[PDB]
């Protein structure tokens, strides 16, 4: 069997919970998506099935929307691709929203494929819709994404005959809107958008106990903490660079949740993460909206620009433990990585790494990643001791995180071989 079951929580709807003791690391669930696309920015970037951003991508000859790194992908992916390609081409001109884009992966998937094992505990059907809770703003917000899908779906689906029975699209899209999981790729951009019906019966925490790592569109749900017999899983919906007002403001436009975890009753790290004159980091805040849509698109030289300008400003300076300055030092280290500025990356890097320590508590992919990326940079850098380091942080945390079954965890080892060559080698 397996080590979680479904349960219905108190007052949270339905949970999963361990049946059995868990440990730091333990793999608790592996899912590929019911559905997934690329994301609005990553498009034409990554290859639109593993998610990979190659120097190199070739178009899909009907609809020169999607774009493949390969004849396997395209291949791999026609079945997932066929129906929306004539959908995506009759409406040429226009893109629609990630969010129709992925309904109608569902709406196929679910019509045209084989039971999918990503509904193994928990099925599109199943999932929470809070539609007694959303807010007229935000029905009339679905309202047009169902006209939005009727409009782009109408070559291949002009009636409910060509829906699931009984399949509403309005409540199909209240459903997409707080079950959608972030596809992240290796590095942690976010890169696509999936649908993991099993995996959304895990509800949120500001400090959960178990974490997912995406290896391509592969969900892995991992244990990051000791979890007793019958203990709710949770997982952190949010990023952690977020103070509890604006965590509040999420689980509620978004989730229809008001948190009451221990983390947002105390307030807990927000006095820190705002650390500095408060015009200078709202003036960042306003920056990053823009820096942020920069990297979406993979625009790195105009991201560096920006970032410079407040990281090394003529104007008042924020400590690198305020939130958003920090969230300016990891897009400048990313986009220095793409524009090999190894010096100035791991001038960045470096900076983020106390902030990350205190703001990633525990074993925490994200900050796995920061540190490896560190270590990288410094083994490249001929810094061997000091990426040994670092290199070993990120394992402590990634064999947790990660675990075996995540390719980065190989490409990590190799790295940790190296380095350990050249420490032997004096
Ligand atoms: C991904 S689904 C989680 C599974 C959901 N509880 C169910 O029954 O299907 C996310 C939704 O669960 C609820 N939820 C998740 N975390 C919660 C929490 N910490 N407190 C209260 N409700 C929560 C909210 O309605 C949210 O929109
Ligand atoms: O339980 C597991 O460890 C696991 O890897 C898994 C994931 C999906 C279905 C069955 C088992
Ligand atoms: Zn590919
Ligand atoms: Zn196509
Ligand atoms: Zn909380």
């Amino acid at each position: 069997p397996l080590k979680v079951e479904k349960f219905a929580t108190a007052n949270r709807g339905n949970g999963l919970r361990a049946v059995t003791p868990l440990r730091p690391g333990e793999l608790l669930f592996r899912s590929d998506p019911l559905a997934y696309t690329v994301c609005k920015g990553s498009r034409g970037v990554v290859c639109d099935r593993c998610l990979l951003g190659k120097e190199k991508l070739m178009r899909c000859s009907q609809c020169r929307v999607a774009k493949y790194c390969s004849a396997k992908c395209q291949k791999k992916a026609w079945p997932d691709h066929k129906r929306e390609c004539k959908c995506l081409k009759s409406c040429k001109p226009r893109y629609p929203p990630d969010s129709v884009r992925l309904l109608g992966r569902v709406v196929f998937k679910l019509m045209d494929g084989a039971p999918s094992e990503s509904e193994k505990l928990y099925s599109f059907y199943d999932l929470e819709s809070n539609i007694n809770k959303l807010t007229e703003d935000r029905k009339e917000g679905l309202r047009q994404l169902v006209m939005t899908f009727q409009h782009f779906m109408r070559e291949e689906i002009q009636d409910a005959s060509q829906l699931p029975p009984a399949f509403d699209l309005f409540e199909a899209f209240a459903k997409v809107i707080c079950n959608s999981f972030t596809i992240c790729n290796a590095e942690m951009q976010e890169v696509g958008v999936g649908l993991y019906p099993s995996i959304s019966l895990l509800n949120h925490s500001c400090d959960p106990n178990c974490s997912i790592v995406f290896n391509g569109p592969h969900l892995l749900l991992r244990a990051v903490r000791d979890i007793e017999v019958g203990e709710e899983l949770t997982i952190c919906y949010l990023d952690m660079l977020m103070t509890s007002e604006e965590r509040r403001k999420q689980l509620r436009d978004q989730y229809c949740f008001e948190c009451d975890c221990f983390r947002c009753q105390t307030q807990d790290k927000d006095a820190d993460m705002l650390t500095g004159d408060e015009q200078v980091w709202k003036e960042v805040q306003e920056s990053l909206k823009k820096i942020e849509e920069l990297k979406a698109h993979w625009k790195w030289e105009q991201v560096l620009a920006m970032c410079q300008a407040i990281i090394s400003s003529n104007s008042e300076r924020l400590p690198d433990i305020n939130i958003y300055q920090l969230k300016v030092l990891d897009c400048a280290m990313d986009a220095c990585i793409n524009l090999g500025l190894l010096e100035e990356a791991l001038f960045y890097g470096t900076r983020t790494m106390e902030p990350y320590r205190i703001f990633f508590p525990g074993s925490h992919p994200v900050r796995g990643v920061q540190v490896m990326k560190v270590g990288k940079l410094q083994l490249h850098q001929g810094m061997f001791p000091q990426a040994m380091k670092n290199l070993r942080l990120a394992f402590d945390i990634m064999r947790v995180t990660h675990g075996r079954e995540h390719s980065l965890i190989e490409d990590l080892i190799l790295l940790l071989e190296e380095c350990d060559a050249n420490i032997r080698a004096s």
